[PDB]
């Protein structure tokens, strides 16, 4: 009944859709990168916390929000006057965040 030795010494986890797309965004927010889109036919289930560790940062932010869907859009002042626009498209409930859409732009 020592195997829980076994269980100690296990590497865990870690990773989550969350991490799979903050990778993908990681891409998608390179400078050679002018816009991206990106649609979810089944939403990509994450957590409030979750959601704050893939904005980290912004400048600014506004969101909509009629019937179930959130607009939310974050801005990421960067050099030489450009203006970086993320925009997640999401229902939340409740505390967790299914996100239906991402986009991304910049704008002067």
């Amino acid at each position: 009944k020592q195997d829980l030795e076994k269980i100690e010494s296990d590497i865990i986890n870690d990773w989550t859709e969350a991490d799979d797309l903050d990778d993908a965004l990681d891409f998608l927010f390179m400078e050679k990168v002018s816009e991206f889109k990106i649609k979810f036919k089944d939403p990509l289930k994450v957590t409030e916390e979750e959601y704050r560790e893939l904005l980290g940062n912004y400048d600014s932010s506004n969101s909509v929000s009629s019937n179930g869907i959130t607009i939310d859009q974050y801005t990421y002042d960067e050099d030489d006057d450009i203006m970086y626009k993320l925009e997640f498209t999401y229902r939340k409930e409740d505390n967790k965040i299914y996100i239906y859409e991402v986009q991304g732009w910049r704008e002067k």
